[PDB]
């Protein structure tokens, strides 16, 4: 049968390329914990698959004067992927134009910033300014923000929209090298900042979450996939295959 | 007007009680607890009116292996007996097979609850002995999690439990509680339910971790439009923080 589409996006530890030194072609150029999720549904559904990347590098938020989406969320709505199989956000303004699987992983938003000093909240940070703090454009951390009531989230998206052409970036790799070269608060799903901060021993996570969201499979409204694949994962979840899938691209050396 | 939606559900705090009061209380008056707060959201957000109506035979739902019959709130949703369930009803892979959930509202895990002053630090040490029982609700989501298990520490478990199943298998959480308090019994739990337990008896505590991963998602028949409608509403009042300020509303109160 058709091997389906799938999308996804470069995320560490979920989507990598693969280091050797002989050039790897299709599907061989990728592994991570996204990768070896991919591979099990495909055993379990028994379907064949085609990774690519996202043209556009973006997750997927929706402009707000021309109403298109952009990212992963817009190749399913157009019908150009299958699946995105991604640390792809479930949302309610996603959810309103794509169909998610039950999750894969829950996490929230936090902040990652330096060790040592006295910001202990997102209200630390929204009070000030000589500290910088922002997020990935586009993605469901900036949306949240972006749509918030809640007064403390409304007065940071007010500095982060203000100060978006050096505040936002355009990846979770650019804002760490913020957080490592500026006095600057990043505002990071908490899965990633577990793997960060693992492997950044100045670095940690501040305050606790803001949210509370999963990481879905992502396919156009109305699949039939949308409930197999929920299946599946509820499967793969009770026989303690996801969390071996965790422990294997979390797993690492530490901190003293 | 539309007919009114008949809601099951099962006593259970803090997500379903009986409100205490003097005067006879009447209808869905009856009832307060996070469940009730969640229901009342989805029914202005949905736009739709319900009847709360306590599962007939006190149970979530399990089936039975020689009959192949399910019983508790999951039957009544797969014969239209209920539109929606709405409790601490966790979504499994079972579950999932015969009735439609919502995205999860909450999420946890299986742990266990016993007294403190012990060396007891996991399952594993719990299922290398028998001294110290321990058991589970009956047909619920736990007791399935271990008759399906393959792993070698639940699937000794099981067995345990299986054969002391008249004694050591429970009809609620309120009876395992009380069955810690009273003999040398250790009660496999879930998460939210041990952390509202133990912050009001100080005598109790959580050994080890979370066993599992899960959610508690709204139920619905099989192929229900409100399935979808309600993960939207759930996401919505996530995303607002009125979950969050729910939680905090019925966990409130310490050791
Ligand atoms: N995982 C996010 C991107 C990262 C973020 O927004 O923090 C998404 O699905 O949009
Ligand atoms: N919440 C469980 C019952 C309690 C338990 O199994 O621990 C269920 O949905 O079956
Ligand atoms: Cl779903
Ligand atoms: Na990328
Ligand atoms: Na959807
Ligand atoms: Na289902």
């Amino acid at each position: 049968n058709r091997s389906l589409i799938v999308t996804t996006i470069l995320e560490e530890p979920y989507v990598l390329f693969k280091k050797s030194d002989k050039p790897l072609y299709g599907n061989d150029r990728f592994e991570g914990y996204c990768i070896d999720l991919l591979r099990e549904l495909s055993t379990h559904l028994g379907f064949t698959y085609e990774i690519r990347l996202v043209e556009d590098g973006k997750y997927g938020a929706q402009d707000d004067v021309n109403g298109q989406w952009n990212g992963m969320v817009r190749e399913l709505i157009d019908h150009k992927a299958d699946l995105a199989v991604a640390p792809l956000a479930i949302t309610y303004v996603r959810e309103e134009v794509i169909d998610f699987s039950k999750p894969f992983m829950t996490l929230g938003i936090s902040i990652l910033y330096r060790k040592g000093t006295p910001i202990d909240s997102a209200d630390d940070l929204a009070k000030q300014t000589k500290i910088e703090y922002g997020a990935v454009e586009d993605g469901a951390t900036m949306t949240f923000f972006k749509k918030s009531k809640i007064s403390t989230y409304d007065k940071m998206w007010a500095f982060m929209s203000s100060r978006r052409q050096s505040v936002l970036v355009k990846s979770n790799e650019e804002g760490i090298q913020r957080v490592l070269t500026s006095d600057y608060a990043f505002l990071m799903e908490s899965t990633t900042i577990e793997f960060v901060t693992q492997r950044n021993c100045n670095l940690t996570q501040i305050g606790g979450l803001i949210d509370s969201k999963g990481y879905g499979v992502g396919t156009p409204m109305g699949s039939p996939y949308r409930d197999k694949i929920t299946l599946a994962i509820l499967k793969l979840q009770e026989e303690g295959k996801l969390h071996m899938m965790k422990e294997k691209w979390w797993r690492g050396n530490g901190c003293p």
